[PDB]
């Protein structure tokens, strides 16, 4: 279960509403939708779903199994970007719009946010799961790389200016869990440049983003996590 | 190195200037699910067709990445074929349809089958075009015909929502106007995917803003 803020967020989000977040505390996918949510203001009711005892409900409406889903007026979906812009579309008026108003900026993040899930995250995992130190220093300059290809046109302090967006909620929870790469891959913020730096500090302070963390977990359980992704692929 | 058929005839009909520039490929799939998205629209647009053996100064300059689909509209520019789709939807509201939509969860549900177009059938026939042992074809064209049922299990017809023509269909018609290639050197029949597949892709190959994109075919080289 949720510790830490994220356990007052999740308390407090245990009544019914017509928004349901299949959720799991540890899951960075999660987290994603998760902050659009607390973001927005919009109402939604907490679910825990234990990845190794799934209910039946749950797999009768999100037969593929993953977090984070929701169930909205009986329809299902899942996917957490997918979720995201499902949030901005069907409920308008809470505001803040993540992807602007204005239709070439909508695009601009878009292309974005398709860097994070195509560049970023993809290498943090590799990165994790890279066992000699030289594939690991391989690794590690990659994500490098892919932060600054990123860095480069972030405004500051969020990646638009001071308009946060989605951009800077696809890739929140993966600065929360950098101290395993820190810890563990020889990563150091300071190493991938000063503007790297400024913007990771910016991500893991907004309140949104703080309000949704957990406890830190241990390097075992997200190599566990990662393991298990790799038996379901 | 120039549109033929049926697409020479819409390049020939927008040479005029217009606040949108698409910078295009004739040959390129991903540049015709953007340009069937203009057609369906209606939305203004001149046609330049980027040689990518010689790309102009000006396109590189606004576009590094050099990739197309490319736009330039209003001083800005964008890439990626699906963002611009979802770009038009937003930059031209009044201009229908609206192919996620209008409704929140629909919209998600479309974008939801765009990606499993865009991430799974895609990819799936490219690995089968450049696989070249039998292993590795036998492998990808049965993951193709896999992606296709998995497909077809929810294309309501004519189209992938029912009567409504959407991104999904516009995602996927570029790679239906070239399975000819799959049948000609890979094993690959739409019968042998099912007769919805069947039905399917002679709804989208049949669809007049696809039929104005289509230039004659190409060789497996
Ligand atoms: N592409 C998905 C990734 C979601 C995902 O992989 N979630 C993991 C947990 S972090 C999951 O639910 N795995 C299924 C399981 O463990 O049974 C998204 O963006 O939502
Ligand atoms: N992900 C891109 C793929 C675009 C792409 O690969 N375009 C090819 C033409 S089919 C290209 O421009 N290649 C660069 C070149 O050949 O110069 C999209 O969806 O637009």
């Amino acid at each position: 279960h949720a510790t830490g803020l994220a356990a007052k967020t999740v308390e407090q989000h245990q009544a019914p509403q017509d928004l349901v977040l299949y959720a799991g505390w540890f899951c960075p996918y999660v987290q994603r939708s998760w902050i659009s949510l607390e973001e927005k203001g919009i109402p939604y009711q907490y679910k825990e779903v234990n990845p190794y005892k799934k209910e039946q409900h749950f797999l009768d409406i999100n037969p593929k199994g993953l977090v984070p889903a929701i169930e909205y007026k009986g329809k299902a979906m899942y996917e957490s970007l997918i979720l995201c812009e499902f949030f901005e579309d069907a409920f308008p008026e809470h505001t803040p719009h993540l992807l602007t108003t204005d239709p070439f900026d909508r695009a601009y993040v878009r292309l974005w946010v398709d860097h994070v899930s195509k560049q970023i995250v993809p290498t943090f995992m590799r990165l994790v799961l890279a066992q000699e130190p030289e594939k690991q220093q391989e690794h590690l300059a990659d994500f490098y790389k892919g932060l600054r290809t990123l860095t480069d046109k972030v405004r500051g302090p969020y990646f638009l200016g001071a308009q946060f967006s989605l951009v800077d909620i696809a890739l929140a929870p993966w600065v929360l869990r950098d101290y395993i790469l820190a810890e563990n891959r020889g990563y150091e913020r300071e190493a991938a440049g000063s503007a790297w730096v400024a913007y990771a500090k910016a991500l893991e302070t907004r309140e949104s983003v703080l309000r949704t963390q957990s406890d830190k977990e241990h390097y075992a359980q997200i190599y566990a996590r990662y393991l298990r992704n790799e038996a379901q692929s």
